[PDB]
RNA sequence: AAAAGAGUGAACGAGAGGCUCUUCCAACUUAGGUUGAAAGAGCACAGGCUGAGACAUUCGUAAGGCCGAAAGACCGGACGCACCCUGGGAUUUCCCCAGUCCCCGGAACUGCAUAGCGGAUGCCAGUUGAUUAUCAGAUAAGCCAGGGGGAACAAUCACCUCUCUGUAUCAGAGAGAGUUUUAC
DNA sequence: CTGACCTCGACTTCTAGTCTCGTTCACTCTTTT
DNA sequence: CGAGACTAGAAGTCGAGGT
């Protein structure tokens, strides 16, 4: 039945037993040492032989649900599994990271320049002053300070360069591997190959000539060709265009295609972009889109390097398999539809002599990435001017900021007298911080009762202590009577 | 090689907002207080590194072309710079990395000519301690800072059978050789 | 004459979090010619 | 083959108790 993993004296792995009874036997005899709760891993405390026999791994490869089976010499399963990637975190990370230093730079740096600058007299006589930098044809506007060197013409990078979120793609994937060869002896990988055009999927039934001349074809790039479908104009007054709008914002999914940009003059923007029915109306002439193709993008991009580097492994034991492959197999052998059964139908494949071929039982092993390092320290910047009469919210700001559909203090004190105005009362909540040396999700505590649970959450908290830990199963245990056992593993199996 | 498709990394610049304070006006209230309009000033992850580097005006920034009375304009790209290259550093850590930035040099590659860099004048800091001199302190219009992986740290007994409890399930607790082999 | 109606640990529920553009640049992968 | 959520803090329940 359920399989147990075995090493020896030295840290090899080894073949995996089964007998299940003499693992207890040797466990309470002293010949044998747990390693690992789940999966059960015993290492031998006494020494005996080391013969063991290939084994073949099959990788099914994904952005969020990998899938890898290990196999014998016929079709026996030894081994599944599943991995949730945090890689679709990492580009939203990224993003955010780019504001805050962008806004460090601008607010720290650049505004207080120019305010000494201002306070000095060592600023423009004009006051601004339009710089025309090498590599572009339109200026720029630096008020009362030349600007800081700009650095694009040149900056080049190793061949082969890869993206944070396509590099961490690549290096969880092989991390499941190097965690997958600690307990069993891997002869063999087999690597699913993915390749993937965009301009189909999109249009099924797509002829060749298609390929070449699509929908930003000849117009130069997504700027001009809404600059031309548009007319030049803005997309609500005969006012030229201003500023290039996305439909669906950039905080969410937005895309960055043709279909979502829009052209529109500057008060048009700014109406679209704080009224709402304004947001309405854009909405009604034009619908935009997500982005569709985040995910595959950065797995078509990684699939090479993960068949060198896995090359690189197993000199000699590596292999391909197309997905067609898998789905002949599929309806071959009849396996189930899955997403790791996948994966074993991909081990299975390399198998010249595979006789005893059958579909895996019982659930996979499952695997969550977690955070290795959150170096964040603030929390909620709460930034809002909150305005109330008596206990209810009438205003959110003097002015309204970007982004705001809500009413602001403006509106409110042209709708209402100057006895209401005079009659509020404002609250303006101070930052929070996140303690940065907090335990962190993926470690392993103990509670009250003794049970065993990984950290998913913490949730509440009152005068410096956490109030609530909450386990991967969605269990909530009092903070204060849980112990602390182990730190942040970075692949934690459930 | 090109045209497209899809992603996601980098530098620089403007705002809408936000915090604190000053002046002034208005409203509402126990001269005071509260809210607001207007003008101005300062400030902007928690922090690490460093002691100068930010700013304005002006001069200079190769040969060779080419047009100009000339001044000088355009091309070009070195004996000028560099985002480029070798080496060394800050962020930097339990071990690393990405990104940004810095310092002496610059050979091939790469990029710039209104940019960068250097010079000159001007403007913006700190000055205390232990033995004029040396080690410490102070000194921002300086650099970085919300990215990622790994190691190590269990109260680490899995499966099945049997018993007890509760529990609709199943969980907890206890006990058990259930094929010899963890490999033939 | 309590005691019915407070006061306080100690938890349990629940909600909320910044956002626009502009001048450029760089890397990866796929598909057709 | 795949498109938020972890963490901090405020308001809320509730028993002990107690006066
Ligand atoms: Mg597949
Ligand atoms: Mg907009
Ligand atoms: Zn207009």
């Amino acid at each position: 039945m359920a399989v147990v993993y075995v090493i020896s004296k030295s840290g090899k792995p080894l073949m995996p037993t089964t007998r299940c009874g003499h693992v207890r036997i040797l466990l309470k005899e002293g010949k044998a040492r747990v390693v690992e709760r789940k999966p059960f891993t015993i290492q031998l405390t006494y020494e005996s032989a080391e013969e063991t026999q290939p084994l073949v791994l099959g990788i099914d490869p994904g952005r969020t649900n990998i899938g890898m089976s290990v196999v014998t010499e016929s079709g026996e399963s030894v081994f599944n599994a599943q991995i949730e990637t945090r890689n679709k975190d990492v580009p939203k990370l990224m993003k955010d990271r780019k504001q805050y230093r962008m806004a460090h730079r601008r607010l720290k740096r650049r505004c207080k320049r120019r305010r000494r600058a201002k306070a000095a007299g060592t600023a423009f006589e004009e006051g601004e002053k339009q710089r025309l930098l090498p590599g572009c044809f339109k200026p720029i506007t630096c008020k009362s300070i030349r600007n800081k060197e700009a650095r694009f013409n040149n900056r080049k990078r190793p061949v082969g360069w890869l993206t944070p979120t396509a590099n961490h793609l690549l290096v969880t994937h092989l991390n499941v591997v190097k965690k997958v060869q600690k307990i069993l002896p891997v002869a063999k990988v087999v690597l699913e190959l993915n390749r993937f055009s965009f301009m189909a999927m999109n249009n099924p039934k797509v002829q060749r000539w298609q390929y070449q001349r699509g929908p930003l074809y000849g117009k130069g790039s997504v700027e001009e060709a809404v600059s031309m479908q548009q007319d030049g104009h803005c997309l609500f007054c005969k006012h030229g265009i201003d500023h290039y709008h996305h439909v669906v914002p950039r905080r969410k999914n937005g895309s960055e295609t043709l279909e979502n940009r829009v052209g529109l003059c500057e008060e048009h923007h700014r109406l679209v972009h704080t009224d709402k029915e304004w947001e309405a109306n854009l909405a009604s002439k034009k619908s935009g889109m997500n982005k569709k193709y985040h995910a595959l993008s950065v797995l078509n991009q990684i699939i090479p390097y993960l068949a060198d580097q896995l090359a690189d492994m197993f000199p000699g034991n590596f292999c391909v398999t197309s997905g067609q492959d898998t789905y002949l197999f599929r309806e071959e052998h009849g396996i189930p539809k899955d997403h790791y059964l996948d994966a074993y139908c991909i081990a299975c494949s390399a198998l010249t002599d595979a006789k005893k071929v059958s579909s895996p039982k019982g659930r996979p092993y499952m695997v969550h990435q977690f955070r290795r390092h959150d170096r964040q320290a603030c929390h909620k910047a709460n930034l809002n001017r909150s305005y109330y009469m008596g206990g209810k919210l009438v205003a959110t700001n003097r002015h309204k900021a970007m982004d705001q559909k809500t009413d602001s203090l403006e509106e409110y004190r042209a709708a209402h007298s100057a006895a209401d105005v005079s009659k509020l009362t404002v609250k303006h909540p101070s930052a929070q911080y996140k303690d940065m040396s907090r335990i962190m999700p993926g470690s392993i505590l103990v509670s009250g009762e003794g049970k065993l649970f990984t950290l998913s959450r913490s949730e509440g908290r009152n005068k410096g202590q956490v109030n609530y830990f909450v386990s991967t199963e969605g269990i909530k245990y009092w903070a204060r009577k849980c112990q602390y056992l182990r730190n942040n593993g970075g692949l934690q199996i459930y």
